[PDB]
């Protein structure tokens, strides 16, 4: 019997609040990283952006707040903790990324809060830009491939 | 003069010891559930995972045997019994929970031995996702809210 104490805490006084998401159930549902359909070998990088939940365009967040305020974004591993997609009946996996920059190449790096302003009365968005290697190689098997990434805004 | 006994024990065998714990005195301080920051009326899920007070991370429950011991985890509900953060100074209060999963499905609930596996020469980790409701009706009062959940790691 080893009981031990876990100390809750929580600052109400002046936050930020990230809009975009619908809450599924109790866990904050962001939105979806669609690729697309696909064949076994696909030659060309596939890239999709995310898609809010709430509206489908890009999660806008907002401070609750007049100064301008430092927040960060943090993705996780998904499922696996190494970003890759499962089949959902066989146990197929597809290597993918997450970069936040148009040009793939700022990398949103696993459990590495990757810094954001927020400006006076102004909603940011957060890109969160897909990105799969070309596979050339072996094919896949058909059906769908899924991840839940979890995104995590934190001060 | 109503004299009782209460007998005390103690099996001295093959036990089961938890990590990520450090001694509070004579109570073992197992973590913080760090919610962070927030404004008085939040439209998000406040969510938040324990942080471990001896490595910052989870908890890591390992066993000390060779065959895999199944082991059970319990938290309680809180100082008041209904999972309420208090704040310092003031009377508010903010109803939260506790939940095993990632998802916030499977909650920890109030008094109950939540299962777990353990096997040799490994180290468990002891989910304990946090989660607040949207509170989108009554400001709460601005300070600190805190909460002692006494978590019971028990055979």
């Amino acid at each position: 019997a080893v009981t031990g104490q876990v100390d809750v805490k929580l600052n109400i006084s002046t936050g930020c609040t990230v809009g975009g998401s619908q809450t599924e159930g109790n866990m904050n549902k962001f939105g979806t990283l669609n690729f697309g359909k696909t064949s076994g070998t696909w030659n060309n990088v596939l890239t999709a952006e995310v898609a809010s939940a709430a509206t489908g365009g890009n999660i806008s967040v907002t401070c609750d707040g007049t100064d301008p305020v430092d927040f960060t974004v943090a993705i996780d591993g998904g499922e696996r903790t190494d970003r890759t997609l499962k089949n959902t009946a066989s146990a197929d996996v597809v290597a993918y990324n997450v970069y936040r920059d148009a040009a793939r190449t700022n990398l949103y790096v696993v459990n590495q809060p990757q810094q954001f302003t927020t400006v006076s009365g102004q909603a940011t968005a957060v890109p969160i830009f897909g990105a799969i290697a070309p596979n050339t190689g072996t094919p896949k098997a058909q059906g769908d491939y899924k991840d839940t990434l979890l995104v995590t805004v934190n001060f």
